[PDB]
């Protein structure tokens, strides 16, 4: 796909099992999802953004699904007010920005 | 250009005749820069992120050179961590993200 930025870039994402929205987002080092169960152990982890810090959970080794290519890797956990794809999964499924 | 994400696709921004350098953000709706002088009034905005809202200073139709296209629009100024390039003005630069 090509996607202009006329509109937040949306797309669809299953993760856990489950499916949700989810920005893709150059700006985030790594993605952040609102708060849900993932298997396996996690650590904490503080994120900080305009606004300030975050607390989150980290977890390893998450597989998602994103705009239907697979990814793997890290995956925090916690109160964002919206579900960000960030670069570490970008890159996993090409990701560039053009122009 | 095509940027890859693998490392944060920062760029070198001019605004007001000095260099800066900026985060090429598809998550923000908005351009956001740390504080510094620019002519004109301003209007008062609020933002959201991560860690919670900020109050900022709009001001429109700013002429700010973007990795070398130019843009005239508007900029955020307030208490950010990083300065950021949002969809207001990628979308003046042509950006789009591909996969
Ligand atoms: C600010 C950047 C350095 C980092 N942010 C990613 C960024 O794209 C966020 C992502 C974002 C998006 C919506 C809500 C919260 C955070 N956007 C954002 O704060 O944009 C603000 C300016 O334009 C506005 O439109 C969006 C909110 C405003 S972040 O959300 O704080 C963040 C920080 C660390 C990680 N790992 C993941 C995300
Ligand atoms: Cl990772
Ligand atoms: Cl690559």
């Amino acid at each position: 796909p090509q996607i202009t930025l006329w509109k937040r870039p949306l797309v669809t994402i299953k993760i856990g099992g489950q499916l949700k929205e989810a920005l893709l987002d150059t700006g985030a080092d790594n993605t952040v999802i609102e708060e849900m169960s993932l298997p396996g152990r996690w650590k904490p982890k503080m994120i900080g953004g305009i606004g300030g810090f975050i607390k989150v959970r980290q977890y390893d080794q998450i597989i998602i699904e994103i705009a239907g290519h697979k990814a793997i890797g890290t995956v925090l956990v916690g109160p964002t007010p919206v579900n960000i794809i960030g670069r570490n999964l970008l890159t996993q499924i090409g990701a560039t920005l053009n122009f």
